[PDB]
């Protein structure tokens, strides 16, 4: 709280978080988590048990991505260049059901998005490259993973982007928001 | 295990982590943390409250530094550029009392140091530039912190530098290991 700043955004459960900086760019330190901050954010515990990083070029697009089983909690930001990462409220009876939230997350602005268990959640880089960190709430678990694909028409997410992105086979083939399965 | 490789160094409780990559440079996946296979190498369960980013210039060096109350783990890496970074046994009765380790930490190699709590860590900046993050196992305490100077001529850490290191003044004005309270 000295540590950062946390916003809660249209989707009241997904948390924006921007950590103070001590210091500039010739030398700075913060705080990228904070357990205690955290806490009181979201109003539970909450054990990370796997952190991921990945790396990808301009344009690619990771998402919809979501497990049912061995749902997972993501608490994601950049450490190198800058995405437009997006949570969907996937929740069974959630009055945001189907909805969405969007933020620029960079190394730059250092800010991080919570995204509960029951979301789903995709990114698309805007830079030349992008770093991509995250701490998870349980494993990554492929035999579990679902997927809707970026541009349902339902959804309506708006990406910012001006070329058509880059996705796996997998991402490419996601299921329309309408038949996916969610979160009971 | 399959997510990263672990290796004992000469004071068999400091571990070297080193991920298993999926991909290569034009875009990549790994496990930076794996709470099975940490607890597997270290042998007990472990809880990280604090997470830290810091970037520094070449030649900047921080520590030696450790705390006695709220005595802390440090499982650390290197997201950009390289640095050198020591591990000291500061542990009563230790046979390895006294003793350091170091390795080199990049972002390319991707290894990882776990410095267990009662020893004290310090780093140097190989690159131009070092961005550090370090996951630890209790808050840090700025009025229980203390250092033992990096220079210290019984320790005799071999610190890969040719130009004299850029300290802060605390840094500079670190204990002599010989006057050095250590941990019970």
């Amino acid at each position: 709280s000295n540590a950062m700043k946390a916003t809660r955004l249209a989707i009241p459960d997904v948390i924006l978080f921007e950590p103070r900086v001590f210091g500039d760019d010739r030398g700075f330190f913060f705080e990228s988590y904070n357990q205690r901050a955290f806490e009181e954010a979201c109003g539970h515990p909450v054990s990370f048990v796997q952190d991921n990083h990945s790396r990808s070029a301009r344009g690619v697009l990771r998402g919809l991505h979501y497990q049912i089983r061995q749902a997972q909690g993501k608490l994601v930001r950049a450490t190198l260049g800058e995405v437009f990462d997006v949570a969907v409220d996937l929740r069974r009876g959630s009055p945001t059901f189907g909805q969405w939230v969007g933020e620029r997350l960079s190394a730059e602005n250092k800010r991080q998005m919570w995204i509960p268990a029951g979301f789903a959640h995709g990114f698309v880089v805007l830079s030349e490259y992008a770093e991509f960190l995250y701490k998870t709430t349980d494993f990554w678990a492929p035999e579990h993973e679902r997927c809707i694909v970026w541009n349902d028409p339902e959804l309506k997410i708006d990406w910012p982007l001006q070329d058509a992105p880059l996705l796996s086979e997998k991402d490419r083939q996601g299921k329309a928001f309408a038949d996916a399965d969610c979160f009971p």
